[PDB]
């Protein structure tokens, strides 16, 4: 009742925090990251510039929170998922870190709802089935011990990911 799967544009979901699967530069790029920057407006990039000035690039697995600009959210958490290189380079744990670190920032900033994209399944090539299992498992275990966020939304652009997620959520 606290976890939901939604097929659509994450930039239009009204929630407290929208998670952005970005690259270490935080300067924005393609895919959902590009869609998020456009919707949020130039204020997003300006906030990311300030972050870079204070902490440099965002390492894989790391997360940082900023304002959301024109997005229908109170904040945007930028995190970097691993690039898939076969599975023998800690990619599984790094993906987990991206989800967990993102959740921690959401809780730490007292937010109630967060929407996640299918991290690393874009151009990073993380195997979809395995990526979804990690995301579902990671989020599930987190909310089981944390009151915040209250609601988590897995926003999938690809029907393939949406089906995988709904199957995993009921397979528990």
């Amino acid at each position: 009742t606290r976890i939901h799967v939604v097929q659509g544009d994450i930039t239009k979901l009204a929630v407290d925090v929208i998670v952005n699967a970005a690259n270490p530069s935080l300067m924005g790029g393609g895919g959902v990251d590009g869609a998020i920057h456009r919707a949020a407006g130039p204020a997003l990039l300006d906030a990311c510039l300030k972050v870079r000035q204070q902490q440099g690039d965002c390492p894989t697995g790391h997360a940082v929170i900023t304002l959301a600009g024109d997005l229908p959210a109170k904040a945007v958490v930028h995190t970097v998922g691993p690039v898939w290189r076969g599975g023998e380079q800690n990619e599984d744990q790094l993906l987990q870190d991206a989800y967990l670190n993102s959740l921690r920032l959401v809780a730490a900033n007292s937010y109630t709802s967060v929407a996640f994209p299918a991290i690393s399944t874009g151009v990073y090539g993380y195997p979809r089935a395995a990526a979804a299992e990690i995301a579902v498992k990671t989020v599930s275990e987190f909310i089981t011990r944390h009151a915040l966020p209250e609601q988590v939304y897995f926003v999938c652009y690809d029907e393939e990911n949406a089906h995988l997620y709904e199957r995993l959520l009921t397979q528990q």
